[PDB]
């Protein structure tokens, strides 16, 4: 009985803690991949801005 | 003596399933990474693409609206 449960109590503590090791790493990639496309996100947004003005404008200019 | 050889023997057999573990837990980790880069991109490549094409319908539209405005 108490061989398994002396050194699973290691166990859980290892796996606790690179859990959080790993989790770290997933949310750098997390946020670094994000705030790559959201620029993407965002240029493309600026343009559909101008192009919807231009719009305004042409479907005014009759 | 035995006493300290059975002590060795049951550090070492939990040394071996802490190893274990963590070769384990770098893989479980690999693939959740992978299972995240493939949803974000995923998900960022389809609204890149939505966007694109309504920059190319607004292109459209404009072109139209001129021509009418032209006429």
């Amino acid at each position: 009985q108490q061989r398994e449960q002396w050194c699973s109590e290691h166990l859980d503590t290892q796996k606790e803690l690179l859990e959080e090791m790993y989790e770290e790493k997933l949310n750098i990639l997390k946020e670094s991949l994000t705030s790559f496309y959201q620029e993407e996100i965002q240029e493309r947004d600026e343009k559909i801005e101008e192009l919807e003005a231009l719009l305004q404008e042409a479907r005014q200019q009759s």
